């Protein structure tokens, strides 16, 4: 199951919904939701090892985790946190976050490879959840 490729975005939902909950100000929440109506993902999958960079034309995040062991990442608002992704199933990994300073809602993100070409991106902070789907490019 190879979730490597170039993949731009078709579907989002609940974005600025997400942001608000993390206290994001409002002007730099309306720049972010800009940005990523646009996005550039692209994945690198070699067995359980995986790199993830995002770009937008204002922010670009790079992320290198293997499956099963811990390491450290950026929340969606930018905050320093701890993360550890589990397989939930063959086409579905979990990812449970931990700030590494400070408080705040709790955060998660998970990634799901579909039988029609599509990657399936959750971000949750508290009971708001981000969905966002994409395709290969
Ligand atoms: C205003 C500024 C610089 C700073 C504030 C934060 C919220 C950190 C910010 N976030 C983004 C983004 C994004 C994004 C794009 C795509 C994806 C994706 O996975 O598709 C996720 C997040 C942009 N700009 C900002």
């Amino acid at each position: 199951p190879n979730f490597s490729g170039n993949w731009k975005i078709i579907r989002s939902e609940n974005f600025e919904e997400l942001l608000k909950v993390l206290g994001v100000n409002v002007m730099l929440r309306k720049i972010a939701v800009a940005a990523a109506s646009k996005p550039a993902v692209e994945i690198k999958q070699e067995g359980d090892t995986f790199y993830i960079k995002t770009s937008t034309t204002v922010r670009t995040t790079e992320i290198n985790f293997k499956v099963g062991e811990e390491f450290e990442e950026q929340t969606v608002d930018g905050r320093p946190c701890k993360s550890l992704v589990k397989w939930e199933s063959e086409n579905k990994m979990v990812c449970e976050q931990k700030l590494l300073k400070g408080e705040g809602p709790k955060t998660s993100w998970t990634r799901e490879l579909t039988n029609d070409g599509e990657l399936i991106l959750t971000m949750t902070a508290d009971d708001v959840v981000c969905t966002r789907v994409y395709v290969r490019e």
